[PDB]
């Protein structure tokens, strides 16, 4: 029986009604150039990993109207995936949207927690696995399951909806140095300076699947970042143990190491546990809460084993095809031992906005390519998201002190080097190229709509405007 303490990660989650079965939802958003919350599905998890990295909330703040969470309360949850905080939007007849935003000045971000039932009051503990009603203190309504047009929604209502918090992590208690569930690394033969990773940006998607041991500069590249992501719910950012299985995404793709007797990575959609679930094992050799800590980064050798068929993750070596293909095998190599090493938030921030950027930009261009040939073309996302990444990139302002003007400038050069080495620059080119088809905003219209025609010319300032972001001294 736990409390719930400020620095903790949990997921809200909901109860709907599906197909007349009650699913567990989870409040989920972006913030990648869309600010509206949503709802993410926990089912067929034994054949379809959930998306947990978008519902994942840090209670940053707890106050009267580390420290434990007291009914009555007000919190204010960041969001992790994008560093914003959900609030009590102004926009929607007496419902409000419920979001993302920066700004945690006035009451929007903050909410009271509340019980669901005379069985706890004001100013008791909140209980791990109590279920909350959560009140928007700007406009006094609470945070809101909706049904509308065939699906399910979030808003603020001044109807009630019970949420359980089910607890992710507990940073208060996350052992310095150790590999925790969700984190995003790399995984090093050191000796060899070789990380696992996939081809280069310059290669299509298909080509981008295969998975193999590359040197040199890709150790500070996107392409060879992970996310490790455990197979349970709860407790998805405790401490990884021995033998514990997980799921490897690959940030900049968004795919999931998987084992066909080939290693290839695949869609979300067909990523069942038998064929994506790997464990860490300290040789080769023949519970709920954080855990202890067993994995240190830096320092711990670890073997990866496919958990199904107990097979070794291991290397192909050159043939007398420079690089080391990632293979499985029941013997290995004896110097098949990984070294993890922990991303830096900042890269691994940019590798989650390339890998949305790129899934935005690809549906843009497609709708693009249909039109010159019910379709997909998401105009305000595109607007959004170019605004977002314009101030990504915004040089620091003069007005800044020292060091936090040379800290930018690092940071802005490692964005640039990023995006550059994932192809963002031809990726921009390609919008810009479908787009210049059309002789002026009007011809656009007449063919993509009048919201479109009104973009036109907005979207392609942008698109510029981030080009030469992405190539700037």
């Amino acid at each position: 029986i736990q409390f719930l303490r400020t620095d903790d990660e949990v997921v809200l989650q909901c109860t709907a009604t599906i197909h007349k079965e009650q699913q567990k939802l989870c409040l989920a958003a972006e913030g990648f150039g869309n600010r509206l919350c949503f709802l993410e599905s926990t089912s067929n998890s034994k054949n379809v990993p959930p998306d947990l990295s978008i519902c994942t909330f840090v209670l940053e703040q707890s106050l009267s109207v580390h420290r434990t969470l007291l009914y009555g309360h007000a919190i204010l949850l960041r969001h992790s995936y994008s560093g914003m905080y959900l609030c009590c939007l102004s926009t929607s007849k007496l419902a409000f949207d419920v979001g993302l935003q920066e700004d945690t000045t006035g009451e929007a971000c903050w909410w009271t927690i509340h019980p669901a039932s005379k069985q706890r009051s004001e100013g008791e503990k909140v209980r791990v696995g109590d279920d909350l009603i959560l009140v928007s203190v700007s406009s006094e309504r609470y945070l809101h399951l909706s049904y509308g047009n065939s699906s399910w929604h979030v808003d603020a209502a001044f109807q009630q909806t019970l949420w359980s918090v089910a607890p992710i992590s507990s940073g208060s208690e996350a052992a310095q140095g150790y590999l925790i569930g969700g984190d995003v690394l790399r995984l090093l033969h050191g000796h060899m300076d070789e990380c696992l990773t996939v081809p280069s940006g310059e290669h299509g998607e298909e080509q981008r699947r295969t998975v193999h041991y590359e040197g040199g500069a890709v150790s500070v590249h996107a392409r060879s970042l992970w996310r490790l992501e455990t197979l349970r719910v709860a407790w998805s950012g405790s401490h990884i143990r021995w033998g514990q299985p997980f799921r490897l995404r690959h940030v900049t793709t968004g795919k999931y190491l998987s084992l066909m007797k080939n290693l290839l990575l695949m869609d979300k959609e067909k990523a069942d546990v038998k064929s994506t679930a790997f464990a860490f094992r300290s040789s080769k050799e023949k519970v709920d809460g954080m855990g202890t800590s067993e994995i240190k980064y830096g320092d711990s050798i670890c073997y990866i084993q496919h958990v199904d068929t107990g097979l070794w993750l291991t290397y192909q070596a050159v043939d007398v095809s420079i690089q080391r293909k990632a293979i499985m095998h029941h013997e290995g190599h004896m110097d098949d031992g990984l070294n993890l090493s922990r991303s830096q938030h900042e890269e691994s921030r940019t590798a989650r906005v390339i890998q949305s950027t790129v899934f935005l930009f690809n549906r843009f261009i497609r709708g693009l390519d249909a039109l010159s040939k019910t379709i997909d073309l998401p105009i305000e996302s595109v607007s959004l998201s170019l605004q977002d990444l314009i101030g990504y990139f915004h040089p620091p302002d003069e007005h800044l002190e020292h060091e936090d003007k040379q800290n930018r400038l690092r940071a802005l050069k490692n964005r640039q080097n990023l995006f550059q080495e994932e192809g963002m620059i031809n990726l921009v080119l390609e919008c810009i190229d479908r787009l210049h088809v059309y002789s002026s905003a009007a011809h656009f219209a007449d063919v993509a709509g009048r919201e479109a025609g009104e973009s036109w010319k907005s979207i392609l300032n942008s698109l510029y405007e981030l080009l030469a972001a992405l190539i700037r001294g």
